[PDB]
C-alpha cells in the first residue's frame, strides 16, 4: 500500500494537464491518475507510437499522456459517445500545441466505430469507457493490433455477481486465454491490464 | 492496497519456477514476485527480446520470466558475483528446456562486467542486485540500450538518510533527469522503475 502511494505520488503534471483535469471533473468524466498517464506514455513509446486508438476520450487527460509518448507523425484516434467531451479534449490538445494532423476524434458508440477501423493497423489500443463493455472492446481491440502492439485496459481490477464485475472478469478471461497475447496486470489508478500481441 | 494484492495474486507459476524459488530461499537470495515476473516478460516482449542483460541472476527466477518473453534466437546475458547462484540458475534454465545458446552466464562483479558489454546492443537491461549499487548500474545500463530499449530497476521504491536509500533515490534521479529516457514507476514487488530509451 505504501508502495502504491509512492508510485502514484511519483509524477507531477504541467498546467495544460491541470486544465484538462478541471474540465473532466466539471463534466463528471473520469480521468486516469498521473501515474497511470506516465505508464500509458511509456507503453505508447514501447509500442512504436505511430497509430494509437483510444476508447473513451473524456476531457483528454489520457490522450495528452499517450501523445507525449507517440511519434511526431503519430496519430491518436480517440472515440467518445459525447461530442461535448470531444470538444473539451480537442481544446486541451490545442492548448498543448498538438498538431491537428496528430489527432483524429470520432463521435459515436465505440462498439460500432472500432469495427470500421483497419485490422492489424494500430500500435496501441487503450480501453477506458464503461467497464460493462470491456469484453466487446477487447475482442475488437485485439483485432486492430499489429504484431508487437499493446492493448491496455483501464479499470481492470474493479459483489462478485454484479453485471459490471462479470464483464470485467470476462474481459480479463478473454485476454488471459488468448494465446496471441502476453499480459501483465499493473496496480495503478483503477488497475491497468496490458498485453502485447504476437 | 487491495488493488496491489489483486495484481500480485493474478499470476500462477509452473513447477520449474517453484523449484527455482525453493532454491532461492535456501541460498538466501531474493526472487521477484510472480507479478513482477509477468511484467518483466511483457517488457522483454515489447523491447524486441533479442539481447537482454540481467544484473543479479539469483537462482534464475527473473531470468526464467524474461526468457519466456524473449525471442527463440534471443540471448539472456545474466551476471552474478556468486558462482553458486549461477550454477542454480543454469540448472533451472536447463529444467525449463532453455537451449544453451539462449543464455550467457557471467561470473563476476557487474560493475566491471557491464563496462565490457557493447554499447547500444541490448533490448532490455534488468537491474536486481544490491540497491546501493543502482547508480553505477543505471549509468552503465543506459549505455547498453539500443534505441527503443528498456532499462528496468527492481527495488526502486525502498530512514531517509540511509546510504542505501540515498543510492536508490540518486538512481531514480539519474533516470528522471535523463532526457533520453521515458520512465514509469510500477508498484509491484519491491517496486519496478522502467524507462524506454530514445
Ligand atoms: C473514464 S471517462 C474517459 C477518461 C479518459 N480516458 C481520460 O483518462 O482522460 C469514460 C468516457 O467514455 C465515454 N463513453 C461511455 N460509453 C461509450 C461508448 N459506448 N462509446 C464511446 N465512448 C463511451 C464517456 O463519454 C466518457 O467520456
Ligand atoms: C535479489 S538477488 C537476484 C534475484 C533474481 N534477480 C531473481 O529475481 O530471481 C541479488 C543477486 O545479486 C548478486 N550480487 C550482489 N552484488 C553483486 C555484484 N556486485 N555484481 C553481480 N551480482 C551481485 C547476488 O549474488 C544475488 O544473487
Amino acid at each position: 500500500e505504501s508502495l502504491w502511494a509512492h508510485a502514484e505520488g511519483s509524477i507531477s503534471e504541467d498546467v495544460i494537464l491541470a486544465g484538462a483535469r478541471e474540465r473532466a471533473t466539471d463534466i463528471g468524466a473520469g480521468a486516469v491518475t498521473p501515474a497511470v498517464g506516465a505508464l500509458l506514455c511509456l507503453l505508447a513509446k514501447l509500442s512504436g507510437g505511430k497509430a494509437v486508438a483510444e476508447v473513451g476520450t473524456g476531457a483528454g487527460v489520457s490522450g495528452l499522456w499517450l501523445l507525449s509518448g507517440m511519434r511526431d507523425d503519430g496519430v491518436l484516434t480517440t472515440i467518445d459517445i459525447e461530442p461535448e467531451h470531444l470538444r473539451l479534449a480537442r481544446q486541451a490538445f490545442a492548448e498543448a500545441g498538438i498538431g491537428p494532423s496528430r489527432t483524429r476524434l470520432i463521435s459515436g458508440r465505440a462498439q460500432e466505430v472500432l469495427t470500421r477501423l483497419a485490422d492489424a493497423s494500430y500500435d496501441l489500443v487503450f480501453i477506458d469507457a464503461d467497464p460493462i463493455d470491456q469484453p466487446d472492446y477487447v475482442a475488437e481491440g485485439v483485432r486492430l493490433l499489429r504484431s508487437g502492439g499493446v492493448i491496455v485496459v483501464h479499470r481492470a481490477a474493479l459483489g462478485a455477481r454484479d453485471a459490471e464485475v462479470i464483464a470485467v472478469r470476462e474481459a480479463a478471461r478473454l485476454i488471459a486465454e488468448d494465446e496471441r497475447l502476453t499480459p501483465a496486470l499493473v496496480p495503478l489508478g483503477d488497475g491497468v491490464l496490458a498485453a502485447v500481441r504476437d
